[PDB]
């Protein structure tokens, strides 16, 4: 009892039922921000949003959590990403 799927091929249906994101604790120069996102989902969801939030390019934006250096391709969930755990945006002179 648990058939967890979704068959996204052969048809594309009005699909209400949104996926089960969670909110991505980022943290900003000197406060914390929360975003609904998935764990299939890129950085590039954070980056382009705290890039905006900040003012700055997407490609400034480099996410780090503790002293591991992540990136926009990378995704949450090979990384453990989660509400508790937390990814310093930085913004780098990118060039």
């Amino acid at each position: 009892q648990g058939q967890e799927d979704e068959v996204v091929l052969v048809e594309g249906p009005t699909l209400p039922e949104t996926p089960r994101l969670f909110p991505l604790k980022i943290r900003c120069r000197a406060d914390l921000v929360r975003l609904p996102l998935r764990m299939s989902e890129p950085l590039q969801s954070v980056v382009d949003h705290m890039a905006t939030h900040l003012g700055v390019s997407p490609s400034r934006i480099l996410l780090l959590f503790g002293e591991t250096e992540l990136s926009p391709t990378a995704t949450p969930r090979t990384l453990k990403l989660g509400v508790a755990d937390i990814i310093d945006c930085v913004v780098l002179t990118s060039s």
